[PDB]
């Protein structure tokens, strides 16, 4: 299975100055549990955002650069190289991979974020006629978690 792991804002915003624009520790907690396990596959910059790999998943970094060799991350150079990964292989973001991405995946799991927040980068267009709705989760909210959130996992019609 391929799938896109992503949480974008009301407008589609993912991301700011090459990090979240949210604190949201319960998305966190939501990508960690789906993909424990699996195969996260991620672009240079997402990467270096995150600045190391993600213990328990085998982490994968989309990039050009061929001095780049990571302890603990497996790296490819070219999207066709993402459909020889074995098992359940998670798109991890960032624009560029889900623009990549998002015509060829069997499904998607959203966090969607019901705020509108200053982005720099975002999600790609979509509309629910290509997509059924699996499950719809409202995210519960407390002091830690204030941001509104839903969880959606989406499967291509
Ligand atoms: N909200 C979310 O779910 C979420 C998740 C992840 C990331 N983000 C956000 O997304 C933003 C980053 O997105 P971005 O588009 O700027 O960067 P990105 O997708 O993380 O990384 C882009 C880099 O990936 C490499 N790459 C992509 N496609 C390639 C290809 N076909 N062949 C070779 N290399 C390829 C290139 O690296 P080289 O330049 O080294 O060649 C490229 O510069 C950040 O703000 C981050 O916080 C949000
Ligand atoms: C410990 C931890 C740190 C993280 N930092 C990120 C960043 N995302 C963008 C810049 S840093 N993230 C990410 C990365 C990719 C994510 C993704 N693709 N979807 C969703 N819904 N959340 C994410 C969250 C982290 C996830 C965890 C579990």
């Amino acid at each position: 299975t391929l799938s896109i792991l992503v949480a974008h804002d009301l407008q589609r915003v993912i991301g700011f100055e090459n990090q979240l624009p949210w604190h949201l520790p319960n998305d966190l907690k939501h990508v960690k549990k789906l993909s424990t396990g699996h195969t996260l596959v991620m672009g240079r910059k997402t990467f270096e955002s995150i600045g190391k790999p993600l213990p328990n998943r085998r982490n994968v970094v989309l990039t050009s650069d061929t001095s780049f060799n990571v302890e603990g991350v497996d790296v490819i150079h070219s999207i066709e190289d993402i459909y020889q990964l074995p098992g359940h292989v998670f798109i991890f973001g960032g624009q560029t991979l889900f623009e990549e991405m998002i015509d060829k995946v069997d499904d998607m799991y959203i966090t969607v974020i019901e705020g509108k927040f200053r982005g720099d980068t975002f999600f790609p267009p979509y509309t629910f006629e290509d997509w059924e709705v699996a499950s719809s989760v409202e995210g519960k909210l407390d002091e830690k978690n204030t941001i509104p959130h839903t969880f959606l996992h989406l499967i291509r019609k």
